């Protein structure tokens, strides 16, 4: 029942069990929907919710010793393509199983994607998160959540937008920092010049000229302007990069 704080780790603190030695991250503080929707989730892929105590509150979240998505990526780099796929694929499923239950993340970025031991991608952080299908009917989303180079262009530009597309945008984004080591724009706007040259579709210039060109064609149906012509999940797990046999 007792647990040592080790260390600060992001607040977010490491604890040890005094008697098993089992390590968990205490993450110390809306809250109250945080908690609700950590109570839904259970995926390989999602972060484990262990439980809360109010005193402050506190929520026992999974430790993933590997580290964040984002230290896997070399600057101006990205990691190796198989490295990327086998992400993507993990990040995928994670995605999946939350809006097979009905919940959006509406913040996926690397810094919210941690690695177990194995190297296992998990996604972290739903604080953000939120219901966007209950009893079958869905709700369009209106508020403004995020982060600018991975937020959907839907979000800048409409009062209203369908849950999923979004959260699909910025999977794409991942891909993209994962494949060149670089976010392709500040933000999806047509104020912003390199995303202009993206719709020109200008994929001689970067970062889309260090991707390959398989991976790049499923990038083109991911990062697509209009949410309502945005490849979807079932169509991306059909895509031929994505299940191209891949060895480092
Ligand atoms: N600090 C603190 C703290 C952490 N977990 C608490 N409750 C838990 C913790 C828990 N941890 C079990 C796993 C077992 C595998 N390794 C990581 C921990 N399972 C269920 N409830 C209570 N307080
Ligand atoms: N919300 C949330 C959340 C934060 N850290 C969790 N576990 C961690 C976190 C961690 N480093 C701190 C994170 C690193 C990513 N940005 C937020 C703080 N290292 C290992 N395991 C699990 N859930």
């Amino acid at each position: 029942e007792d647990w040592d704080l080790v260390q600060t780790l992001g607040e977010v603190q490491l604890a040890v069990n005094r008697v098993t030695e089992e390590a968990v991250a205490v993450k110390i503080v809306n809250i109250k929907k945080e908690i609700c929707i950590n109570k839904m989730l259970n995926h390989e892929n999602v972060v484990k919710f262990y439980g809360h105590r109010r005193e402050i509150q506190y929520l026992f979240l999974e430790y993933c010793s590997g580290g964040e998505l984002f230290d896997r990526i070399e600057p101006d780099i990205g990691m190796p393509e198989p490295d990327a796929q086998r992400f993507f694929h993990q990040l995928m499923a994670g995605v999946v199983y939350l809006h097979g239950i009905g919940i959006t993340h509406r913040d996926i970025k690397p810094e919210n994607l941690l690695l177990d031991e194995r190297d296992n991608l998990k996604i972290s952080d739903f604080g953000l998160a939120t219901v966007f299908r209950y009893n079958n009917r869905e709700r369009l989303l209106n508020k403004m959540c995020g982060t600018l180079p991975y937020v959907a262009p839907e979000l800048l530009k409409r009062r209203e937008f369908h849950a999923e597309p979004v959260d699909v945008w910025s999977c794409g984004i991942v891909l993209t920092a994962m494949l060149a080591g670089e976010l392709p724009w500040d933000q999806p706007s047509d104020s912003c010049q390199e995303y202009s040259d993206w719709k020109e579709k200008k994929t001689y210039l970067n970062p889309w000229k260090k991707i390959d060109s398989a991976p790049l064609a499923l990038l083109h149906k991911i990062l697509v302007e209009n949410p309502s012509a945005r490849i979807t999940i079932p169509d991306i797990k059909k895509d031929r990069w994505y299940n191209k046999p891949l060895k480092k």
